């Protein structure tokens, strides 16, 4: 299991154990509403019905897509903009593109620095 997590980022996202020693070494640096984010838009794809779509959707933005939201991840205006765009029209992959950026600014930075803190190398 936590050979896993260092052969693909993917498996340590689904884990119970990579997932919480990953939040909490991102929460220590602030920047924990990555992966909030990630997972959001997991179970935001899990969704038929298009009104509970809808409500979701707009509860993601809200929360991590718009400026100064609340938890607003690190994302360009053209990203942000798209994303809007996006959610005018009601698309399923609506925030695919919010959810790629922010997936490279853990996995190019922080989740190799993860794997090579106490958090991960004391579970190796």
């Amino acid at each position: 299991d936590v050979l896993g997590w260092r052969e693909s980022f993917d498996l340590l996202l689904n884990s119970k154990n990579g997932v919480a020693a990953f939040h909490a070494f991102l929460k220590t640096e602030f920047s924990e509403e990555n992966l909030e984010f990630w997972l959001a838009c997991e179970e935001f794809k899990k969704i038929r019905s298009a009104t509970k779509l809808a409500s979701r959707a707009h509860h993601i933005f809200d929360e991590y897509i718009r400026s100064e939201a609340p938890k607003e991840v690190n994302i360009d205006h053209e990203t942000r903009e798209l994303t809007k765009t996006n959610l005018q029209a009601a698309t399923t992959s609506c925030f695919d593109v919010a959810q790629g950026k922010t997936r490279t600014l853990m996995e190019k930075d922080s989740y190799p620095r993860f794997l090579k803190s106490p958090a991960y190398r004391d579970l190796a």
